[PDB]
């Protein structure tokens, strides 16, 4: 609240009342926060790196661009919410759009009201309306064009949130309509991927810690463990880790080939059933 | 004073702050009072009618256009003082001239001050300066152009009163330099014309009254006189009046022919010496 206002004050809009310049600032303050939120949505997502590790060394578009497209749909479903929550919250606030298109209004009524105002004065005085710099001779006209431009901004924001709503609906019906499986089995697959990822993180931490303890014990002569780590060395000994081709056989896109009719829900499962 | 202000209020200037119109009003309020004062100066002068009676039935430009020119110089000396006292008192007041040439100023500084003001707005806002209708953005500019135009008006008024001063000086040196006589004899001639005109008016009233009394006495049987008129009938009887060619021999321009060297100062004197 307090720190939220103290951070929202610097990011707040300040319309530069200048023609052919304010619309560039409006485009920046709309798009560039939406762009950085979009790119950190791709950054925060981990399955993007699964995709790039799938296509870099394998160089395999052999299946199709459609499993990559469904993966990318999950990517943008995690990611692209952040640009579109910013674009609509700017558009319905309308400040960026009035600062954008204040210098594009038909000045005919303004020229009739301002005793034949010339386009050199008209475009510049149109740009000065979002700073409320209109005089008393044009304050009502500035309020009228400000309300019409606020209308256009809010209508564009509502149309954009409507079309992204129908877009997310259509990609859900596409994902369930181009599905190679049920929706109960897709839920089982989602729970399998969550269980495998959580179990794999926990066992990677445990196996890495046991390997580190064996190396340290080889160095010093002993190790410094809590009782939990003493139980870890007691329970799960290691002779050696896993080779890098065997590690490469695990990563990649989540396949759904079915070995001998029985399904394989991930590449680790494919690798385990392959042995 | 009080009635003078009550009459000066209606004749006072009211500048119509409108372009290509206010200068016509300034030209009217300068010239037309000067024109009517000039024409009533010709009307009030009686020697104009002496000139037109000299040139109408005689149709005689036989002497020259120069005695007519000296007579007309006396005409305008009596007359033309009234237009030129009006033109300078309007010009030094400056209101007619600022109302005239407010719509002719170079609007370049006004266009630079008024954010590229167009000539459609500039000429009309130039015309509105003599009503002090400039805003705060141009009040100082209106004061500057008003003072410069007041300068131009007062300088033109001073130059006009200077040139009419040198003009009246040059026509006096012309009249004394193209004089056919002395200046003492010209003073004697002026006193002769005044004495002849006054004596002729008095004896015309007296002789007309005695003729009217003789006609009335022929009608009723008597007359109604005061004691002064009784003395008038007692002193100056009339048999008959004077014929119209003899009356035409009196009127005309004041000649200065000299019969046998001895001068004749007016046409009555010429007529008397001719008998």
């Amino acid at each position: 609240t307090v720190g939220s206002q103290e951070l929202f004050s610097v990011v707040a809009f300040h319309c530069p009342c200048s023609p052919a310049r304010n619309y560039l600032y409006g485009l920046a303050a709309i798009g560039v926060p939406a762009l950085v939120l979009f790119i950190i949505g791709i950054i925060l997502n981990n399955h993007t790196w699964n995709l790039v590790a799938e296509c870099q060394h394998r160089r395999t578009k052999n299946c199709s661009a459609a499993p990559t497209f469904l993966l990318l749909s999950s990517i943008l479903g995690r990611a692209a919410v952040a640009p579109v929550t910013w674009s609509v919250i700017s558009l319905l606030r309308g400040e960026a759009y009035v600062c954008a298109l204040s210098e594009f209004v038909d000045p005919s009524s303004l020229t009739a009201r301002e005793e034949h105002f010339p386009s050199a004065h008209a475009t510049e005085i149109l740009a000065r309306f979002p700073c409320k710099e209109n005089p008393d001779n044009l304050s009502d006209f500035r309020e009228e064009v400000s309300r019409r431009l606020r209308y256009e901004s809010q209508l564009f924001g509502w149309l954009l949130i409507g079309v992204v709503a129908i877009l997310v609906f259509l990609t859900k019906c596409l994902k369930h309509y181009c599905s190679p499986l049920s929706y109960r089995q897709e839920a089982y697959w989602a729970q399998y991927r969550a269980n495998e990822d959580q179990l794999f993180q926990r066992t990677a931490e445990v196996h890495s810690r046991v390997l580190a303890a064996n190396n340290v014990r080889r160095f010093f002569g002993f190790v410094a463990l809590n009782k939990d780590d003493e139980e870890l060395i007691a329970n799960f000994p290691v002779e050696g880790t896993q080779p890098r081709p065997q590690w490469n056989a695990i990563t990649g896109v989540y396949l759904y080939r079915e070995n001998q009719g029985l399904p394989l829900y991930s590449r680790l499962h494919k690798w385990a059933q392959g042995l």
